[PDB]
């Protein structure tokens, strides 16, 4: 019987083809991210109810799409305790990440400084740390850590990302962001503090990565939340949600998530992003390939690329189905900006389509 390293280890081989990279090494992290999921069968219930997919999956593949570099191909997922749960996903997870960290030669002292504002006995939420693996083109694999910062209660988030923040020299710019880019009172309500991202290495400045979940958003609010980062064009971020959301103007289905990246001597974040959850907003994968191919023809970025990664992902028939393309971003600023696709496992479930 299919074990759930075959099916998601072939996943990976045949994306590395799509993105022109040695799977050797990407394979070799992904089976340890897995741990002991890995062997189990396919047939077999999920062992732990992941909040990384919609099928629970504990992991998610993404092709980021850049203006200067072949693509990107990222994986995001949790290593599951035995058994599992809060605290022994945690250290099973770290336990991979430490290794990796090990092996590499990485200083992890910049994630070691906040490590402390996240620690608690009785973690709360279904997560309390995921991490990426990251395959740049020609380049050897990088590291992303993100953290619950609703892992002591939603009440504690503002406190623990305002002092995890000022701890790596950003209290200036985090304030730049609640004072003017938070909808009025709906901190931790409307407006969640859902992940706080940084990458595993030190690196010469202190990429925080701080990702706002904005409940029944309606674009406008979005947008307006958007405009504390210079640059940022209301208009643009606006047509990519009406394109990737097929019209809708609130997103009263699966929440807008806007991301904040937060860099040493700036007044406000220095990037932006905007995911769409646009399973949510499609009749299927063949409506949600031809908006994600609009975005990519309107970014001039090639659609064989997207239609070779689904296709590695799964042979299914597009309309068969609905939450294989599961999100798509646009990356706008430093260091990298662009499109990513975000495509499913479905190790477990394919999610139905709705009639056309
Ligand atoms: N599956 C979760 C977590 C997640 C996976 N990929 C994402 C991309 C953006 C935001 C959240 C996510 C969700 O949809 O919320
Ligand atoms: C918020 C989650 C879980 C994923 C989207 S952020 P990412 O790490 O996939 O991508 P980038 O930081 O935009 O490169």
């Amino acid at each position: 019987g299919l074990s759930v390293s075959d099916h998601l280890d072939g996943q990976l081989a045949r994306l590395c083809e799509v993105a022109g990279a040695d799977p050797v090494e990407p394979r070799n992290l992904l089976a340890g991210l897995l741990g002991p999921v890995g062997p189990r069968p396919l047939y077999e219930p999920p062992a732990w109810p992941s909040g990384v997919s919609d099928d629970h999956t504990p992991v998610e593949f993404s092709i980021a799409f850049n203006e200067a570099e072949p693509p990107t191909l990222r994986i995001l997922g949790e290593t599951l305790g035995s058994p599992p749960g809060p605290l022994a996903n945690l250290s099973a997870t770290r336990g991979f990440l430490d290794a990796q960290a090990r092996r590499a030669g990485l200083s992890t002292s910049r994630l070691d400084s906040v490590r402390d504002l996240f620690a608690t006995d009785d973690p709360q939420g279904d997560f309390a740390m995921w991490c990426s693996l990251v395959f740049r083109s020609s380049r050897r694999p990088e590291f992303k850590v993100y953290l619950n910062p609703e892992v002591k209660g939603v009440e504690r988030s503002p406190a623990l990302v305002s002092e995890a923040l000022h701890r790596l020299g950003l209290g200036a710019s985090y304030r730049a962001l609640l004072d003017h880019g938070v909808r009025p009172g709906e901190l931790g309500r409307g407006d969640r503090l859902t992940f706080f991202a940084v990458d595993l290495h030190d690196g010469p400045q202190a990429r925080v990565k701080l990702y706002l979940t904005h409940h029944e958003a309606e674009v406008w609010d979005v947008t307006r939340a958007a405009s504390v980062v210079d640059g940022v064009d209301v208009a643009e971020i606006e047509e990519f949600c009406v394109v990737a959301g097929g019209g809708t103007r609130r997103f009263d289905g699966r929440p807008l998530v806007g991301s904040y990246t937060f860099t040493e001597g700036a007044d406000r974040p220095v990037g932006y992003s905007i995911y769409v959850p646009i399973r949510s907003y499609v009749t299927d994968d063949q409506e949600a390939r031809d908006r994600v191919a609009a975005l990519l023809v309107r970014y001039g970025f090639d659609t064989d690329g997207l239609d070779r990664a689904i296709a590695a992902v799964t042979p299914r028939p597009l309309r068969d189905g609905v939450g294989l393309i599961a999100h798509v971003s646009l990356r706008l600023g430093a260091p990298r900006p662009g499109v990513t696709v975000y495509l499913s496992a479905e190790a477990y479930r394919v999610s139905p389509p709705r009639p056309r």
